[PDB]
């Protein structure tokens, strides 16, 4: 019923472009909307977000986050693991990857969702959410090596999967950090479930 | 230790702008950023709000509520919470309870609102109040709810049960092209992990 007829270019970026989409309403009456869209799509997505369930026999469960400094946000953010997929890298591939990258954790895939969309009324930014164990008593996850690329500045958080929410309200009212909606959203369904 | 140094504006459209971030690095280097702000933003706390809402009904498994609607810079159909831009001096709560009854016919009750989080952080400066709120589908008000849709807006009702709600998402996505939303599938899969 509904559908794009046209998009209009208003800016490019390097990363970004700016466009003003036409559509036709169900109506049938033709209307505009402002979008934005990434310029680097090439993919199924074009990022990962990775939710990393850190295991420890003897420990509680916990959910490895990470902070960084955020330009568009002014300030910092409390955020799962996350970057975008590499021209012809699998989300899988991408996920453990970043996950390295950011943590030093070496993961293992449970699961991979299809492509979701960050904010549609906005933008056409999707990723995939993968979810990743990560067998803290390995040896390799003794001394997690972290391997910020160029201008990455990242630190990990890591905080028990049974009271995330309550841990998360706590960094916001203590550290004045941004919490990220994604994993707002999946603390908030810890609690709320059964 | 990172902060922002100036914002120049590239291009404004009515609702969004395009912004060169330039920021101080945590070595004490300068460096730039594309970022994307709205241009609606006055004293709210937050750009919008999106509502969690648990359809309670005696003998009934509690459902969550979603709303399905085009999305131009998608271009296609997307299933989300109910959602909307907080008004000038209207409070996220406020905004939460009207969205929900003029996308859904719902009347909720407020159960909790979360501080301010980013929807894309590396992305845009755009931010949400997640609130959840009950909806008591054994009153009257409930019984025969109509969406109250504004102009332009064309919203289809979506109410799956909470106890399944990952495969129920997964069997709509299976079924026609449609992308979940990334709050909502982060949320159905945290009822799944818990
Ligand atoms: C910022 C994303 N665009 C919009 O919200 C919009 C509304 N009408 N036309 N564009
Ligand atoms: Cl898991
Ligand atoms: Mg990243
Ligand atoms: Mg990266
Ligand atoms: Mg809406
Ligand atoms: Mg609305």
């Amino acid at each position: 019923k509904q559908y794009i007829i046209s998009e209009e270019l208003i800016s490019e970026g390097k990363w970004v472009k700016l466009e003003k989409t036409t559509y036709m309403d169900p109506t049938g009456k033709t209307r505009t909307w402002e979008s934005v869209k990434r310029t680097t799509r090439k993919q199924t997505a074009d990022g990962v977000a990775v939710i990393p369930v850190l295991q420890r026999t003897l420990h509680y469960e916990c959910i490895v986050l990470v902070k960084q400094f955020r330009p568009p946000m002014g300030g910092y953010c409390i955020e799962f693991p996350a970057g975008l997929i590499d021209d012809g890298e699998t989300p899988e591939a991408a996920a453990l990857r970043e996950l390295e990258e950011e943590t030093g954790y070496k993961g293992d895939i449970a699961e991979c969702s299809p492509a979701v969309c960050m904010d549609p009324g906005l933008s056409n930014c999707t990723i995939h959410i993968v979810t990743v164990t990560i067998n803290g008593d390995d040896a390799e996850n003794a001394r997690p090596k972290p391997k910020p690329g160029d201008g990455e500045f990242v630190e990990v958080i890591s905080l028990p999967k049974n009271d995330l929410l309550q841990r998360l309200d706590a960094l916001v009212a203590e550290e004045h950090l941004t919490v990220d909606a994604r994993v707002y959203s999946y603390a908030l369904a810890l609690k709320h479930a059964n």
